[PDB]
């Protein structure tokens, strides 16, 4: 029980993730995550939000889970490295993710890290959105050492597989059989309004996910159905002679079509990706023009936050007329992110953004918010920060959770219902 806390001082993944055009600026961004920049001491979670002035900190006492997803996959790729501190920190994070109070199996959104322990928020809410991206996190994690003989990786191995049979009651909890799809989650008790109903968003991979762990339960056995029938729209736009057809995300922000990508090789699954290299190259194009990085949720440049997309790539704009985010600001982790479509074309940009601004570099990591003026916040996130890191480990990630799927039985089951994500 009595332990030596190792101090994550260093923190480095293997070389085949490092552009040699841009390995310096990847790791100054994969530094967020050392002991004591971008990692809380106590409970060894990443902050929400930083704030950073000249190389000195001021700290968020908040957490998700899906920062703790990247967090962990960031780990493996570190162990990978040969960094056996980081195996240590992958045990004392699942301790901490067994610790955290849930509900029927659930994880709450977000964590408060102010006591030196998990508080769920006071709204006691628990999103699928976050527990299916951390359900594959977790995929990932096991898919690299299912094939271990290392006692204390299969340890890990028996530990994740407990931990997502734990969360069977919460995700046949979430399953509306009158509408066929998963409720948004649960909020002080109560079933969420809203349901999981398009392809296009985040909360996509727990509609993916429900179907899989639930497959042996027979009768109660939540449908495929629940992925299959959500919608996906296009929009056919036109360019000096050039058609596109981008797929839309509902507020137009990059984040919500290529976060899922970090754990699943979309780009293969997807019977035509075209759709996503469209909208990928429309937010290349407008990012160029604006002198400003592509457009995601994100802070502010006065270091507020407020999701922000591009209108024409947004489904509620285009769809139904409700304008719901500016495409003001951009962010460098929705260029980052950009690099699992087209990764010559994403190093050129960030390098290109940081040659006309060379202030965005700090310790903690390039800064989250930068205007089309040139203006910038004073923020860094951990979300922003792991799936800036992650985008460029997503190969690895991929094939991780893949060989998971394999081993489960799952396989076959996600490329079928892959088949299902095409234009309606």
């Amino acid at each position: 029980t009595l332990e030596s806390a190792v101090t994550l001082d260093k923190l480095e993944v293997r070389d085949q993730f490092y552009p040699a055009d841009f390995r310096e600026e990847l790791q100054t961004n994969l530094n967020f995550f050392l002991d004591g920049k971008g990692v809380d001491a106590d409970t060894l979670v990443p902050y929400d939000t930083i704030w950073v002035k000249d190389n000195k900190a001021e700290y968020a006492y908040y957490t998700n889970t899906t920062e703790i997803a990247l967090y962990l996959n960031i780990l493996v790729e570190a162990e990978k490295a040969g960094n056996q501190k980081a195996l240590t920190r992958i045990q004392e994070v699942l301790t901490t993710l067994e610790e955290a109070p849930k509900f029927k199996g659930l994880f709450y959104w977000p964590y408060d890290i102010k006591g030196g322990e998990l508080k769920p928020g006071k709204g006691e809410i628990a999103p699928a959105v976050d527990n299916g991206n951390l359900a594959f996190s977790l995929a990932a994690v096991a898919g690299a050492y299912l094939n271990s003989t290392d006692p204390v990786k299969q340890s890990i191995i028996s530990r994740i597989d407990q931990m997502l049979k734990a969360q069977i009651p919460g995700w046949l909890s979430l399953y509306d059989k009158d509408r066929g799809l998963l409720w948004g989650g649960w909020q002080n008790g109560e079933l969420i309004e809203y349901h999981v109903d398009r392809k296009a968003n985040e909360s996509r991979l727990a509609a993916l996910w429900a179907p899989l762990i639930t497959k042996h339960l027979g009768a109660e056995a939540i449908p495929a159905s629940v992925f299959n029938d959500m919608e996906t729209y296009t929009v056919s736009y036109r360019l000096d002679g050039k058609n596109y057809t981008p797929i839309l995300t509902w507020d137009g922000a990059y984040f919500q079509a290529l976060l899922p990508a970090i754990w699943l090789n979309e780009k293969e699954l997807v019977p035509d990706y075209s759709m996503f290299e469209d909208t990928t190259q429309l937010q290349r194009i407008y990012s160029k023009r604006n002198n400003m990085p592509m457009v995601s949720s994100s802070a502010t440049v006065n270091d507020e936050y407020r999701p922000f997309g591009i209108p024409h790539l947004s489904e509620a704009w285009v769809r139904y007329d409700d304008k719901i985010a500016g495409g003001s600001t951009g962010t460098p982790h929705a260029t980052a992110l950009s690099y699992m479509v087209d990764p010559e074309g994403a190093v050129k940009s960030l390098k290109s953004i940081k040659a006309l601004y060379p202030a965005i570099e700090t310790s903690y990591g390039w800064y989250d918010a930068v205007d089309s003026k040139g203006r910038m916040s004073t923020k860094i996130l951990s979300l922003d920060q792991g799936m800036f890191v992650g985008a460029f480990l997503a190969e690895s990630i991929n094939a991780d959770v893949e060989r998971y799927l394999r081993a489960r039985g799952y396989w076959d089951d996600v490329k079928s219902m892959y088949l299902s994500f095409k234009d309606d």
